RNA sequence: ACGAGAACGCAGCACCAGCUGUCCAACCUGAAGAAGA
């Protein structure tokens, strides 16, 4: 008979996996200066063009 | 100078009454973004 056995997942490691891919600098930034990067959204990134 | 002549087989009348094209059934099965970029 199925039984339930809860089980968790302590990622201590970075993780990578498939969904999908993105090509250079064109809607991310990759900043240098204090060395951070950023991805953008979608619906305020297409108001901010409207406007 | 016909066993003759004259004489509508015609008049009234709903192929109609009751009746679920219903009952059971999963659009379901099997299938890593890796890899020497």
């Amino acid at each position: 008979m199925k039984k339930t056995y809860r089980v968790t997942l302590t990622a201590l490691g970075p993780i990578f996996i498939g969904g999908g891919e993105k090509l250079k600098k064109y809607e991310y930034i990759f900043d240098k200066q204090k060395k951070v990067a950023h991805m953008i959204d979608h619906t305020k990134f297409t108001k901010y063009l409207l406007e």
